[PDB]
């Protein structure tokens, strides 16, 4: 399938080149599997998600998104125009409040909550969870993301954006998850990415459109939004079984496309995430 005039992140996944405008992929969409948006909620009535989206948890007064970051990032994880896998189902868990805040309790607990709600869920050809958040370095929250990605989920986190080592934040230093860095159309590392040995992939993360609150768009940046396109792009694998929740991660950078990067610190891997999808 093609999909012409596409955000420039979605025909960079799809593409062993930067500067073009095309979004290729298998039909098969990401049907069947299911992306848990850990974040700020999900406007689920949105056109852009087409009845598939459904908010499955909040911490707070209100399931909805008031802030817009978690309507962003499940849009490019499974919106129909912005998002990688555009038939997965898409379950919004709001552990941020509607400035984008949240304890690392409540982020922890919306961790151990999608391990369990999983089994609840009809996801045959997999689960994938996307944490587009983060803090300083907390061990017990890694060890949430180690317990969930354990469990049989497919753990994407954003690296963060204090152009820094990822080591020294949670969740993005925990080992066992897939630590997101964002890069720009140009095939630069986004001038805010962290790096570090913990990275394990690269996405595109900076001027981003995707879906936003009030039925909109827009386009913003961040590891944030380098984060879905990895965990819409295992949803993705996962339903045509190149993959498995607990191999997805290594998958991707098996299969990422090698050395296109610049600034690149030495250390931190130079691999960009690629459907490799031949038409």
């Amino acid at each position: 399938a093609a999909q012409t005039n596409a955000p420039w992140g979605l025909a960079r996944i799809s593409s062993t080149s930067p500067g073009t405008s095309t979004y290729y992929y298998d039909e098969s969409a990401g049907q069947g599997s299911c992306v848990y948006v850990i974040d700020t909620g999900i406007e689920a009535s949105h056109p852009e998600f087409e009845g598939r989206a459904q908010m499955v948890k909040t911490y707070y007064y209100s399931s909805r998104d008031g802030n817009g970051h978690g309507t962003h990032c499940a849009g490019t994880v499974g919106s129909r125009t912005y998002g990688v896998a555009k038939k997965t189902q898409l379950f919004g868990v709001k552990v941020l409040d509607d400035n984008g805040s949240g304890q690392y309790s409540t982020i922890i607990a919306g961790m151990d909550f999608v391990a369990s709600d999983k089994n609840n869920r009809n996801c045959p050809k997999g689960v994938v969870a996307s944490l587009s958040l983060g803090g300083g370095y907390s061990s017990s929250v890694n060890s949430a993301a180690a317990r969930l990605q354990s469990s049989g989920v497919m753990v994407a986190v954003a690296a963060g954006n204090n152009n820094a080592d990822a080591r020294n934040y949670s969740p993005a230093s925990e080992p066992s998850v897939c630590t997101v860095g964002a890069s720009d159309r140009y095939d630069r590392r986004s001038s805010f990415s962290n790096y570090g040995s913990v990275l394990d992939i690269f996405g595109p993360g900076t001027d981003i459109l995707s879906t936003w609150i009030g039925g909109s768009t827009r386009s913003i940046s961040g590891t944030s939004m380098a984060t879905p396109h990895v965990a819409g792009l295992a949803a993705y694998l996962m339903t045509l079984g190149k993959t498995t929740a607990a191999s997805a991660c290594r998958y991707i950078a098996d299969t990422a496309n090698k050395g296109d990067l610049s600034n690149i610190p030495f250390g931190t891997v130079n691999l960009l995430a690629y459907n490799n999808y031949q038409a």
